[PDB]
């Protein structure tokens, strides 16, 4: 089997994409985040504290004929940003553009803090990390592709993540039409449960290839590009004016700059990740400060390839028995 989905911007920025969802019988259709930094499906739902619900499509399992409860069975997930929700579980059939997983562990919502309430365009979240990562207590359950992985004529998903524009996820095959050149693969840890790889290095603007050995994670469910200070100052010292804000929360631009360009390193390899993408827009309506979408991980504790990065490439998530990355230039 395959499935293949359109993902859309949620804004002008390309703060977060939304992929439409069908869970239950007859189907009820939520948008979710498809985050491959974490591993939890879990939506909005009719279970969700009322004052926390403000325009977002709910699951409501007692109208869907395929819906059991988990007895006993609850999770609760932080996010890096700082959001967080909890609630309790039931298994229902999952469609993803085609593809069908019955008995899919949909974690339903009775608590969201606030940021997750404030977008309306967000009806819960797919996680794509490793199963590992799932916060589901007592019984730890397997994410939407773990459950599918067998079913699929490849074991693989891709991201192709649009700028300012829809883009597409696939499971179970490669669409050979959807990039250019060669797809150039590298190995992944799953230690930690996310899709960690280690970069070759990086190059700002036109400047010479800087060999030199980042480890981070591919996160669709990040919006910025977080990497090391000393690359990151690297960076921002290229733009006339950029500087780090405490006040903001990180490196700030003037509006009226043009961005250099940002290139990443996998293996042999090089995506370049165009200036416009790292444009993130004035701090506040009317500002001529602009935040910027390059980001120091530094407390983070670990270097994020978000949005920013994915979007400039087609990329491969190949959950083969030894679990690999790919990227290609599209």
């Amino acid at each position: 089997s395959t499935g293949s989905a359109t993902t859309t911007p949620i804004d002008s920025l390309d703060d977060a994409y939304i992929t439409p969802v069908q869970i239950g019988t007859p189907a009820q259709t939520l948008n979710l985040d498809f985050d491959t930094g974490s591993s939890d499906l879990w939506v909005f739902s009719s279970e969700t504290t009322a004052s926390e619900v403000d325009g977002q499509t709910i699951y409501t399992p007692s109208k869907s004929t395929t819906a059991k409860l988990l007895s006993g069975a609850t999770w609760s997930i932080s996010y890096g940003d700082g959001s967080s929700s909890s609630g309790d579980v039931y298994t229902d059939t999952v469609s993803v553009g085609g593809l069908t997983v019955t008995g899919q562990a949909v974690e339903s919502a009775k608590k969201v803090s606030s940021s997750f309430t404030e977008d309306s365009t967000i009806d819960g979240l797919l996680g794509l990390a490793f199963s590992t990562l799932n916060t589901v207590s007592p019984t730890q359950q397997k994410t939407f592709f773990d459950n599918a992985k067998a079913s699929l004529d490849s074991p693989v998903f891709t991201a192709d993540l649009g700028y300012h524009a829809p883009g597409t996820y696939n499971f179970g095959f490669i669409d050979t039409t959807a990039y250019t050149g060669s797809i150039t693969y590298t190995a992944v840890s799953t230690k930690q449960g996310f899709w960690e790889w280690t970069s070759t290095g990086y190059a700002v603007g036109s400047g010479t290839f800087k060999s030199t050995s980042i480890d981070g994670i591919a996160d669709t469910g990040t919006t910025l590009l977080y990497l090391p200070a000393t690359v990151v100052s690297a960076y921002w010292a290229q733009v006339s004016g950029a500087k780090s804000s405490s006040s903001v929360g990180g490196y700030v631009f003037p509006c009226s700059a043009t961005l250099p360009s940002f290139t990443f390193g996998v293996g042999s390899a090089r995506i370049v990740i165009p200036g416009d993408y790292i444009d993130f827009g004035p701090i506040s309506t009317g500002s001529s400060s602009c935040f910027g979408g390059i980001q120091s991980s530094a407390g983070i504790g670990i270097n994020i390839f978000g949005d920013v990065a994915l979007k400039a490439a087609f990329v491969v998530f190949n959950g083969a028995t030894t679990p690999t990355l790919g990227f290609a230039s599209k």
